């Protein structure tokens, strides 16, 4: 019994869809949802998808609200559509999945994931929820997370972080540590052995290991010196070449977060969207040096560390290929006489 | 001799409608209005109003400019309507108010409060406006506010707090303390005993107690043994438990800004407009508690003491009403062997 | 082989326009620019200008990322256009000039700056292009900025400052400072001495000289003191008088920055462009007291110092001139008894 007037009495009375029943008065001006209190029409969503408004409205009143993996990992691991929720991106303000399977009429190509039309799609599954766990064995193409073990299959466990209603954080009063399971073609899958970003942003910046607190409370000489890192152009590449026109280095987020909190600057995010690896239009305010492509990985600053130390330096230049949220990123790696020039991301 | 272009001449010059003549070029383009400067297109006005945008802009110009009652004093009221003003609701970016009286020929009803088809409508009466006491005595239906004595008339004493151009204050250059009087069919109403929230906000949060001042420097603990709390629960209704999925508490705007001020969370608005009593979907970014509907009230911490101690705490759970802002507010108070466990708002 | 899906292609892969072959998939809805990404759309550019969405996409994609004057420097020197470059107006979020030179098929009016219908235009030249300083020399109306002498021509030295990507700044890794050339109706003109606005703002407000340092920390008496100001009425000028309805003074941008980092308020930039005197609505949250049209400049302190000490104080009232950012600034000032009383400027 799905209706426009009763997905807004779920928004207005319960914060979200949550199978209530009741009617508020609805008005659509626009790309926005209106609805009428005390006589006056009050805002309750402004579409910014590229759906019709009042199927965006369902989907966003009907999205999960409990912690699930950030829309990258699911990105990298294929997943095509979540089996009976809406994953919503809160990164481009939209649904993560362009179709659904039993949620929304207008958008559903299924009301089961056992339909014949979800065979190709890499279906999402969620264990936490009662026979999930049971369908992702019956489906050709699937991913799969759980809290605990499942019978029989081999897992990877996931980041420790998960995204609540568009919060990233680690779960204290709730569980964000996932295990991953993956099909392909009817085929449990190894899933590779990976590093995982720490989803951090720059302003609250917080470090996870005595090395990041050391990064972020010594001078650049001191802790260089406590790391033994000399000959790997940590100055370049993580805390940035701030004196030419052209901005150098700065690809890890701990490095900006170090600069941003002496120094504020400009990052254009011309990409508005979740990915392992992110890329802005940085704009120094206090030198005026920039660069108009200038790729950024959260990564451990320990995890960083061990990856470049674990490369062979004797070459000009090389592609270098690490598997980060279960994707392979490509790393240019510069060296000239033994030591690191430079070493960045591509997306 | 109104006029689109008039109006907008008047914003350019004035910062908002002041009577004065003259024109500047005007171009219309979705809902937003410009006007041409030095050859370029300057954006004056967008509207998020259900109006049509030239409206919206004619209204929001004609705006009130001087300290005026909070849009939701006004609601609280039952105030369908203001006198030859425009009270415009700065939560909502719309007029408060659907019709107008003298301000506007787009939404005028009628150009005086005393025509008849403004009679069973609660007119807003602005006793700082030459003539407007006379009117309030001579209408039907009405709700008026002055700064002195009104002869024959018994006032009720409003908030300290006033808006001035969306700004919620108590005035020291200008005066914000209001005497109230209303009228239903004529007849002059008794207004009840109140007591006013504060209409404060999470981070620039003030106390206005030296009970509010021990709260924010004090721990939970040593504050409710100075105040003598026990067996009120204030560890989970005033400070919040974030130790469970489900968030407990926090219902009291203090609490709030007590915890924010230590760490940041999410507060979804989701419906966004001025009322007594708040809802927001509150996600903590620390420990991942939520809550898709956490009611929220801002009572100065003294007055929510003795509301809270004035109960008979005897049963396991009662509706309690509470007069705030002119309106019945109800509380749900739930008690266990004589202490309180919980007593919450609702919206 | 321009193309909206090439554009596209450079915004994604370079931050802007390059000149790079590539098409990527593109959708227009509303007035907002998308791209399809791993099966998904997201958002390129959402059009705030009164051009046709794909054409202002162009624009900004082809807009100058190198330093560049001011907007309201170039205003202030009558440019109408400029030389195969879009200078981007960030105050606006559009581009500064209507039309194009050698930029857009849609807003072109020449591939060339000689071409006749450029003619009665002020077309702007950069000299750091190769080959604009030589069409300069032909064109019959234009400016011209270079970072050098231009052998003949006698320079006027440019503000300090110029503008990154919207960031306003003093160049350390590149070059701000500019000499400047004008050029009627085929003949150089003499630009007249002028001082310079300094181009900060509220928050990050950084002073330039002991005077403005001394203005900032010291009490106003302490420092009215020090610079022997007394009979300027920098107590209501500069500092601003919050005791009445009606604010006093409060024109200098160092007056503001002191105010808001003791005690916040609200300013409605209701002309949000570039321009050398900006009018604010403000309204004091401490105190209440406002203003409608609020005209603040930021001038080095010791430069306004400098005005205000050059006056005649022996009139009630009278208009004074002020030649700034290349334009003439028109101040009332107010004198009582050889004091002055108030000195503002005007829009
Ligand atoms: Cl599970
Ligand atoms: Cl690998
Ligand atoms: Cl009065
Ligand atoms: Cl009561
Ligand atoms: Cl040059
Ligand atoms: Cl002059």
């Amino acid at each position: 019994h799905m209706s426009l007037e009763n997905v807004a009495f779920n928004v207005v009375n319960k914060g979200h869809f949550d199978g209530q029943q009741g009617e508020v008065p609805v008005s659509i001006i626009n790309n926005t949802v209106y609805t009428k209190v005390d006589g006056v029409d009050v805002e309750l969503f402004e579409n910014k998808t590229t759906l019709p408004v009042n199927v965006a409205f369902e989907l966003w009143a009907k999205r999960n609200i409990k912690p699930v993996p950030e829309v990258k990992i699911l990105n990298n691991l294929g997943v095509d559509i979540a089996a009976n929720t809406v994953i919503w991106d809160y990164k481009r303000d939209a649904p993560a999945h362009i179709s659904t399977i039993g949620v929304c009429s207008m958008t559903d190509i299924a009301k089961k994931p056992t339909e014949t039309i979800c065979a190709p799609l890499t279906v999402f599954f969620d264990g936490r929820v009662d026979g999930q766990v049971d369908l992702f064995r019956n489906a050709r193409n699937g991913v799969l997370i759980t809290e605990g073990s499942v019978k029989g299959l081999q897992p990877s466990v996931g980041p420790k972080q998960a995204s609540l209603n568009g919060v990233t954080l680690i779960g204290e009063a709730v569980k964000t540590q996932f295990n991953y399971y993956k099909k392909v073609d009817g085929v449990v899958q190894q899933l590779p052995e990976t590093y995982f970003t720490q989803s951090r942003n720059l302003q609250e910046f917080k470090p996870r290991s005595q090395m990041e607190i050391d990064f972020l409370e010594l001078a650049m000489d001191e802790f260089i010196e406590r790391y033994k890192l000399e000959g790997y152009a940590f100055e370049a590449i993580v805390y940035g070449d701030f004196s030419h026109s052209q901005l150098g280095g700065l690809h890890l987020l701990i490095g900006l977060a170090k600069r941003f909190k002496e120094s504020p600057f400009e990052l254009e995010d011309f990409i508005p969207m979740d990915s392992t690896v992110k890329n802005y239009f940085i704009t120094d305010a206090q030198t005026g040096s920039s660069k108009c492509v200038c790729s950024v990985i959260d990564l451990l600053l320990d995890d960083f560390v061990e990856i470049i130390k674990s490369q062979d330096l004797s070459v000009v230049s090389k592609v270098v290929k690490v598997t980060i949220d279960y994707t392979e990123i490509s790393f240019m790696l510069w060296c000239k006489d033994g030591h690191v020039e430079t070493f960045y991301p591509k997306l």
